[PDB]
């Protein structure tokens, strides 16, 4: 219902402990208008290199906001509004598996939804869509934030499965030893879906940068809230080396097609 | 979040007994997506004149939507996305006064919101607009209206003052009472509100043509919504020939300040 | 989704300070299946005179909930699936005029909605009806209860305007002196309506009996809950005395039909 | 709340590609009262061989109604005001097994339910009922259909594990490993659940006749809407001849046990 | 669910182009919980003279939450987290009466509510609590308001009556007559209500100082939302000192009594 | 908002069968606030031993509320308020493995949450708390309740993983056959989530006595309401002694601290 004037191809959702993503060299924080309601946090937009990039903190302003009561739809649609194509979300992700361990980032390449109490589409009729997700991450974006890591020399794993549970507890050890033995997951979060499918629905590239930031329930000291944000904070230093070097090498264009997925 | 290819400048909404408005040569019947989900039905697009017209009847088939469930978020976002600029709504009304009569048309020019279950507007925030709506409809449609009538010789009162009312039961003499002695209305409804609000919202040029079907609780029998149906059929005709001499007399282009609306 | 065994022709409907009714000689607590959840206590059933009479407290157990949060929908449909075609309500009101003083009756014969945000109807669609409430009350169970109290020799008025606010808070004085030299109300509370208009709906003969148990705002003191309790608690013997008498009074048969109100 | 005068012992609920049952002869559509809104169409109602049968696209006329929104509580509900003892589902499934093929169709008799965001019982309140789903379809109506199959040489898996998922989007790659390696489910969908759950509420001998579409994302090309739309057209031909030979079949009366199941 | 350290015995609820109250010398952002989800913004806190005071803009940062959406209930049970005791709101109002001019401050008596989506109360059940509300705001607050303002040589009204409606559109010519002739008010807002009733729900002493931004639609061009943030922008100075002053003068203690309105 | 005079160190909240604990000698019923509305009945508090004893029914009064309408929010937080530190539930469930039979209890040590449709936390912005949970039971509360069951000789199995189901229905067999050789769970229920996450976060040490009351699907006839309420009765003896005894074992003090959790 508004004009949406400023414009960015590059949407960057920063999670816990990223309420600051240190790109940025000139920027201002805009309100942008959407029929779900309030993103969680004004966008902030700049220019990064040649490109015009836009940045959001899914939890808000002092991490206000839980996974559960994240407007998701409003994030995306908000993106979507700035002419966003491609969408870098950086999260902290539990290790489920010993070889994935503190620091560590991960570009996953599957998911499993575990999820209970959220929207998950911006098709609710009307015009119904089924968007293919078989390999849910947009995979040119994937090989280019793998080739950025490799040449930055970071630490990184270049596949993965991303269980996302509802929270906000964390999980018992029953069903941690589901989500490893079982559903062969390897991290471990609570934000990845929706944000996912309704990047897809949009017809925009999204893939994510996880950061392992605890071990779940499988070292001597279970994952707490509070181990999750030291770990986070000792590693800022190279997710924002990675995310600025990232943003430079996407190239202006690349779930590119809603065609076949419209009924 | 899908492009609409459909377009039309002209919105017609029709209400009781207008499922049908009986002024199209060739037309189809079309799906357009909403953020709020369903439209009352699929829209009717087609051309009249050198016009292309969109139109949806706002109880949907069958008559099976009640005021207080249509979905005017929808239906207004729906036109909107059809790129509609001028919106005319037929509607059934009952009179308040004595000196009118069955079959009168009404152009009202102001209206007292008295509904309590509805979604008012499309600004939830974080954009946050205040519409004026001192003068509720649009002048211009409103004065076309008024001279279509006169041109065709058709009965029409010139102003008026609509109450809108929650429904779906209809009032009963002492809130009748109140609404003419003292409020001092002239005919009353249950659908303006919030269709009119969010036409304005939308920035488009919203006027209503109202039927008097029957005298409120004033007459010797009250109103009965088999009395509404029954004067409405009998003056469909006249309104259709209204109807379709308004919009080939619309100019292309005629609310239009959101800017002074937003904070 | 229930066969419902258990058969009411007459229900009652107690308001504030009539937990127990003190009608029935033998009696049972039953739960009642309804759509639309939990009624707001069991239904007592059991026979008075020759009839089967229901009863629930709108309040329920220990007055545990407030006017706006009545499942009215439940409490009259589980009415009407026990065969209940006269429904009595007893309430407790405020007096807007110094003539209707504490401890009087009155059973009115109109009224004015001022709640809010409430849920109005049972035809949500695709059956749509608008019922005709112009007389609101059944004159037929008014007339009796009228006739009961003049054979009893309890001083009860014989008409009056209860308007509805929403509550809980009691009404501003601002807002009172609207009700009474404004909207011509005689008496206020918060619970008649939608009880009142979904018993029309579901086509039974509803009429309530109200006792003043304050003079809202305008007396030295202005209304308390405690006062309300506390005058209630004073009549409850003649409130009985009028409603035993009334039940035996009623005739086996009587809104009565929907046939006009259905589109 | 209004006396259902029409009459069907046999429902009939299409899915995907069905939205014209093709098996009337003569028939009429009707608008049917529930007390949770809108079934998703009006149904259509007319005779076959000896027996009236009622029918209900689920996703509404031009498939405008996607899986999470579709309201089943009003389908089941309206299909029960009008008699219906038998419901015949036919639906659009993927395969997760190779050995199976597109075409193919699976009379299943058992599922798992991955769904999230649905209301799925008619009990919440007072009247608790825990409907046993042990072997959760009809086994007489499972075993007609097997046999009407048989009958007309038209190639049926007689057994199959049914997952339902949340939807709209399709399985990641991950999820479908689990489903089909771990669980060892046979076919996906997404209407199953609570369509199953509320007809067994309501008393109904209800069975799915499902049609394999695709082969989720195990065929090179994964699973689009394009390609279900596509298969199931290929094969209505054959889903015609198979219901109306079935829909003859049945007896006139067969989950009756809800006096086990209410607490 | 959480212990709250912080105190204040002052709450200070601002409202349009109020986001800075300009009358901390030192102070900090906190984040207080609630179980009600979010209040408008982190809690300003601070000392002024010698008291604790905490200081909320009801509509947020940049002002993104419009009257309709502000978690009222969120906002007043956080201060009563902090120890709230005095409550004063700043607010912006339209004069319905030509005496009432532009700047002029006005302390209001008495309100009139016309709102109709919103929670009115913290008490659902099943502690009932019916407030007793006649004098709306709290006597001592409003009388040093009073003083304050004759102290300082401000202009200001003494008294007034605040019709508040829902928003977020401004009002029809039609609503505006009636609001001043029919319901007799003075001025008008969108945010007291449930702001006021929830206040004294929490015991808090509250009251309203008014700025008149604007004369709704009887000047020749009727109020903008330009408009509003014009004059009180204008006005800012003023009630900095109004409000610095008034803080200083409350008394270390003063609706302080529940007792007589549970049930 | 109102403050809570009553006190009780210790919590029991009964379930299937178990709507009069049997464990009181003096007592009364209390309502009690909370900002979530209804707990499922009154708060029974009485003095055993030396100490103060609340006692609530999950499913109300009747049994009239199931699992998935349970206000597990309301009910633990009125059992905050009034000051309990221990929380014992007694449920009933059904068994997933032959050697955990009729009759028997089991305390969990572990479990898995399989529900669908509920509120999981307390704690939903600004104040975010992410709470552990691998040992999701209170360890201390379990090993009293082993040592009070080994000292009553009463047969109790001592660790065990309840898997948490969303209800109302039953498990197909296809779904317990996963809930056993899958996610390796041994007894089923469908009230234990969100529960346990709730006292979690009210730090409460909580801890389940389940009993066997069925097998669920692996009988030669599935469990059904009537089994589980016929096997509950035929033990509550049992129970009530395990109970009584339990209650007085319990030391003055025992999830103890958010501190970690809070982000
Ligand atoms: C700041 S602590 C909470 C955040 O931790 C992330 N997280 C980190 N480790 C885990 C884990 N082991 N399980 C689930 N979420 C996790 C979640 O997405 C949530 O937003
Ligand atoms: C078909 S009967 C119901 C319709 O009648 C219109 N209507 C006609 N007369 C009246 C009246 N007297 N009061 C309220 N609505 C009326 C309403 O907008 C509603 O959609
Ligand atoms: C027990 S105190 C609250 C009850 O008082 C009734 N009531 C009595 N007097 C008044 C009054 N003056 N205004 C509104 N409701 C009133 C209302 O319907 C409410 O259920
Ligand atoms: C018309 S495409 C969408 C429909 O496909 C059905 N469907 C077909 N194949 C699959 C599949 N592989 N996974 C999930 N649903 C499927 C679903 O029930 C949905 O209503
Ligand atoms: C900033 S423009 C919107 C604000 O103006 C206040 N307001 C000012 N003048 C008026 C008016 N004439 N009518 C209603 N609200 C008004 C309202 O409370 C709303 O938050
Ligand atoms: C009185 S029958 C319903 C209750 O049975 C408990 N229950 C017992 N056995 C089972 C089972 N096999 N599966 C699920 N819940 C069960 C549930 O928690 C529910 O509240």
């Amino acid at each position: 219902m508004i004009e949406q004037n400023e414009k960015a191809s590059i949407g960057i959702i920063g999670g816990s402990g990223l309420y600051d993503p240190g790109i940025f060299s000139e920027s201002k924080e805009i309100k942008v208008y959407t029929p779900y309601g309030q993103p969680s946090d004004f966008i902030t937009i700049g220019k990064i290199g040649n490109k015009s990039v836009a940045f959001l903190p899914r939890h808000g302003r002092g991490h206000r906001i839980p996974p559960h009561k994240i407007n998701y739809r409003a994030n995306i649609w908000a993106l979507k509004e700035l002419g966003v194509r491609w969408v870098i979300s950086v999260s902290a992700v539990g290790s489920l598996r010993m070889d994935y361990k503190l620091g560590d980032f991960v570009i996953p390449d599957q998911f499993i939804d575990m999820t209970k109490n959220r929207e998950y589409s911006f098709f609710d009729g009307p015009v119904v869509a089924h968007v293919s997700m078989a390999d849910p991450f947009c995979n040119s974006l994937r090989k280019l934030a793998i080739e950025t890591a490799k040449e930055l020399n970071i630490k990184t794993h270049e596949s993965g499965t991303y269980i996302c549970i509802e929270g906000p507890r964390f999980s018992t050890r029953a069903e941690s030893r589901t989500w490893r033995e079982v559903y062969k997951a390897d991290i471990i979060g609570m934000t990845l879906v929706p944000e996912v499918n309704l990047a897809c629905e949009a017809q925009m590239c999204y893939a994510t940068i996880a950061m392992v930031t605890d071990y779940d329930v499988f070292a001597e000291i279970p994952v707490t809230a509070e181990e999750v944000t030291r770990v986070m904070a000792e590693n800022t230093e190279k997710a924002k080396k990675l995310l600025y070097a990232l943003i430079q090498k996407l190239p202006e264009k690349p779930c590119n097609s809603l065609k076949t997925a419209l009924v």
